This record gives C-alpha cells, sequence and structure tokens, in this order.
C-alpha cells in the first residue's frame, strides 16, 4: 500500500490517502462502504490483478487516509478519486466500482466526471436519498460516534450486514468486518454520516449514464434489497444485473469468488463493447 498527497477540486484543496495499486491494464477503482476501508475489496483486488489494474483507495476520514472534519459530502469525495487517477496519470477513462455508501461516491462522479468513466459497477447500493428521518439518524450518528466511537455502530450494524450462511460458514469474516468499523476514525464516520445525509437524489442520474453499468447485490441483502436494485436496473441504460447467492449487503466479502468472476466477465464484455 501506498499514501500520497494528492491535489483534489474539493476542500481542502489536497489531501493524502491511502491506496492499493495492484495489476496492469483496464483501470478498476473500487470504492469501499460505511463505515469500512480498502480491505473491503481485497479479494477482488487480488485475484482481478491477473487480468486488470486495480485501484483500492480509503476514502478519506477511513481507514489510513486523513481524516477532513465537517461534513464530507459524496461530491468531496469523487473529487478526491478524480485526483487520485490525476496523481496516477489515469487521466482518461476508468471503470468505477462501489458498494454501498461508495455507489453513493460513483454516482456523485458520474454526475460530474462522466468523461471519465468507460463503466461503472454498483454493488449493494440505492439511488435515492435519504429520507427525513434516516437524515436525521445520520445526525445522531454522527454527534454519537464523535464522542463514543464506532463500536454502537458496529452492534447496530453487523446482523444487518451479512447474512445467516456468512455468519455459520465464515465467521473470520464477520470478525473482519468488525475490526474495519471498529477502527474507522471517529470523526472520519461522522463527516461521512453528514456527508450522506445532504446527497442528491440519483433516480434521474440513472437514465442519463452513457456508460455500461453492473448492478450487483446479494440475494439476501437487508440494507438495499435485490428488488430495489433490480428496479434500479431498470431505469440504467446498457445494465447488467447479477444476483449473488448466499450474501447479505456483502457479497465481496461473503462470496468472493461469485463477485471476483461476475466483475470480471463484465469487464471483459465492456472491454469488446468499446
Ligand atoms: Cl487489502
Ligand atoms: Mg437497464
Amino acid at each position: 500500500a501506498q499514501r500520497v498527497k494528492i491535489t483534489t477540486t474539493a476542500t481542502p484543496g489536497e489531501i493524502e490517502l491511502a491506496f492499493e495499486d495492484t495489476g496492469t491494464g483496464l483501470p478498476v477503482l473500487l470504492v469501499h462502504g460505511f463505515p469500512l476501508d480498502r480491505t473491503m475489496w481485497k479479494a477482488q483486488r487480488e485475484e482481478l490483478c491477473d487480468e486488470f489494474r486495480v485501484i483500492v483507495p480509503d476514502l478519506r476520514g477511513f481507514g489510513e487516509s486523513q481524516v477532513i472534519p465537517g461534513v464530507a459530502t459524496m461530491e468531496a469525495m469523487a473529487d478526491d478519486l478524480a485526483g487520485l487517477c490525476n496523481h496516477l496519470g489515469l487521466t482518461g477513462k476508468i471503470v468505477l466500482g462501489g458498494l454501498s455508501m461508495g455507489g453513493y461516491v460513483a454516482f456523485a462522479f458520474a454526475r460530474k466526471y462522466r468523461d471519465r468513466l468507460a463503466g461503472l459497477i454498483l454493488c449493494d447500493t440505492r439511488a435515492r436519498p435519504d429520507s427525513p428521518e434516516a437524515k436525521e439518524n445520520r445526525r445522531r450518528v454522527a454527534e454519537r460516534v464523535r464522542r463514543e466511537g464506532p463500536g454502537f455502530i458496529a452492534e447496530e450494524m453487523i446482523p444487518r450486514l451479512c447474512c445467516e450462511s456468512t455468519f455459520r460458514n465464515h465467521p473470520e469474516v464477520i470478525e473482519k468486518i468488525r475490526q474495519m468499523i471498529l477502527s474507522a476514525p471517529p470523526e472520519g464516520v461522522a463527516a461521512a454520516a453528514l456527508g450522506m445525509a445532504e446527497r442528491p437524489d440519483s433516480t434521474d442520474l440513472l437514465p442519463a449514464l452513457s456508460c455500461p453499468t453492473l448492478v450487483l447485490v446479494g440475494q439476501f441483502d437487508a440494507i438495499s434489497p435485490p428488488e430495489e436494485m433490480e428496479a434500479m436496473a431498470r431505469t440504467i441504460p446498457q445494465s447488467q444485473f447479477v444476483v449473488i447467492p448466499d450474501a447479505g449487503h456483502l457479497p465481496p466479502m461473503e462470496q468472493p469468488e461469485r463477485v471476483t468472476q461476475a466483475i470480471r466477465e463484465w469487464l471483459r464484455k465492456v472491454h469488446t463493447e468499446a
């Protein structure tokens, strides 16, 4: 892993990002969820790198990246990704993938940097904005986590994040997720919670997308359910919809091989169509 100060068009203009960059060829940038870190995507980075160049950053406020107090908007996170790609000399097109909050970041990137996208991978995510109650919940989480840290988030979220089969067959995956959450910087968690509350509605963005899009969901995802994601895919042109069996909200970790293969075979199509 690497740590680099990048130039970003978002406040504060410069930020230190930690990231992995593994493989050669077509760049595929994978964005973790909330309140996780780059290691969420480890299996896909380690396996897809035989064929693609896989770049996996810690978002601002997460993992080993710099924490920027206040509000970390989805736009700002996307701006940081554009800055990272600029740093790396990936100044043309990329494939951008994200899970859940990382999907929100991908929408923000697509709004602003459409000419930089060869493709989008939207995993276990939603196009709608937060409802008023959800926004209030963000705010209450932000104010709590600043002072108490993310233990309460792990307690609340872990039963909702993975399916029963993962708890039974892969307790080590559950523990790895728990440690990601417990290690998340408190102010980074807070800033991202507030940022999620202010993200725009991406409903009308969907029909305007201009690249192939893979829409991936766990069969048992309790947070961004498959029926909702299917409906989302029906408004995205050039979509492919994949349900990963025997996974909840974190397919990349729960069913790593199946996720890697779905992404690999779709990337080959995108490449052929391009
Ligand atoms: Cl990793
Ligand atoms: Mg469609």
